[PDB]
């Protein structure tokens, strides 16, 4: 009786002193912000609990070479975009292909981008884009090829992780007054400090190809670390070769999760009428009737908090 009443007051010390999602019970609902970006899967942006990625906020996506990691932080860019957004591609990396990030949704042409000459070089002109208060979100593409000043000059080894650390600290600060997102790609170095000061972290990897005969990847992404919402949930997603995320797929897989689409025999059925045999002439016909895909997608947000 007492017990109860002790808990919650400690409970909200530590939310006092050390801020809102300091700590949380696995089971609670999520805190609910006016804006967020999404991230171009239902599933996905259910998972984070809020809908979509934070503002204002560090965020690391993180896995191996192909893994999906990219394409999920191009539709962020997409998203922010299409919300009248404007977006940064901070690529020390040189693998974007634009070609791929118009077909998913991004407005390339107004896209900033720096292929910038150092890895501090890259933290400063993402800072100086960011106190700017213009931006609605940075992509750091990537972490690994931040490489310090002093080995690009050939002038010990350490400094890499000491400079994201110390660009952190700073960048931290400006990201929550003007309400940019920050998105960190990383692969599987200097995301030591990243790990502490992310408030999303998210691992993605390729769990199975997909295929007509012999298209596209079965894609997992684990949010292992979320400062919004209960961490550790886990979501699937399809994202196929030259199109990106089908983000008619999770309306089904949630769909079907939810309970508001049925699955009677290999016919996927909603609201007495029928979507299609088989997932693909389901996930067909939702891009074909985009009116339903927008009634599925709000059914699925009304009967959660999204």
């Amino acid at each position: 009786p007492d017990r109860e009443k002790a808990l919650e007051l400690a409970v909200a010390q530590i939310e006092k002193s050390y801020g809102k999602g300091s700590v949380m019970r696995l089971g609670d609902e999520a805190r609910q912000p006016i804006s967020v970006i999404p991230t171009g899967s239902i599933a996905l942006d259910v998972a984070l609990g809020i809908g979509g990625l934070p503002r204002g906020r560090v965020i690391e996506i993180y896995g191996p070479e192909s893994s999906g990691k990219t394409t999920v932080a191009l539709h962020a860019v997409a998203n922010a975009q299409a919300a009248g957004g404007v977006a940064a591609f901070i690529d020390a990396e040189h693998a974007l292909d634009p070609d791929y990030a118009k077909k998913l949704g991004v407005d390339t042409d107004s896209l900033l981008v720096s292929q910038p000459d150092t890895g501090e070089q890259a933290l400063e002109i993402a800072d100086m884009l960011i106190r700017s208060g213009a931006l609605d979100i940075v992509v750091i593409d990537s972490v690994a090829a931040l490489v310090p000043r002093a080995e690009l000059e050939g002038e010990h080894v350490g400094l890499q992780a000491r400079l994201m650390s110390q660009a952190l600290r700073k960048m931290t600060g400006a990201l929550n007054n003007s309400g940019t997102t920050a998105i960190f790609i990383n692969q599987l170095t200097g995301g030591k400090a990243l790990k502490f000061y992310a408030s999303v972290r998210m691992d993605v990897r390729r769990v199975e190809t997909l295929k007509d005969g012999t298209v596209g990847n079965r894609t997992r992404v684990k949010v292992v670390k979320n400062k919004c919402s209960p961490p550790f949930k886990q979501a699937e997603f399809d994202i196929l070769y030259g199109k990106g995320i089908s983000r008619e797929g999770s309306l089904i897989d949630m769909g079907v999760d939810q309970g508001l689409i049925r699955k009677s025999g290999a016919w996927f059925t909603y609201e007495g009428e029928q979507l299609g045999q088989g997932k693909e002439n389901a996930r067909n016909f939702l891009v074909e009737n985009a009116d339903v895909a927008d009634e599925i997608e709000k059914k699925i947000k009304e009967k959660l908090g999204i």
